[PDB]
């Protein structure tokens, strides 16, 4: 459902279409809270948008490149460009509202 992305293949996976990238970490409690919401959202947009996860501890440069200071942080990419940003916990509705705003 939710595909993993790293510093090595980021530019590769995030370049065409709309992607929602979830910056998280194992020590992040609210990130664990958002996880299930994303797995569901990922289903609602199968074929419309891709949902990726990037562990900031193992991929700090990509986190640095997009100014991700706190987490969870979710960034909406369109054709390789960051076009929207969501911080902290957010219910399914709000996240879908952000995606439709770019599809």
């Amino acid at each position: 459902a939710i595909v993993k992305v790293t510093d090595a293949d980021f530019d590769s996976k995030v370049e065409s279409g709309v992607q929602l990238v979830d910056f998280w970490a194992t020590w992040c409690g609210s990130c664990k809270m958002i996880a299930p919401v994303l797995e569901e959202l990922a289903a609602d947009y199968e074929g419309k948008a891709d949902i990726l996860k990037l562990d900031v501890d193992e991929n700090p440069s990509t986190a640095a490149k997009y100014e991700v200071m706190s987490i969870p942080t979710l960034i909406v990419f369109k054709d390789g460009q960051p076009v929207d940003k969501v911080v902290g916990f957010q219910p399914k509705e709000n996240l879908a509202e952000v995606l439709d705003k770019h599809l």
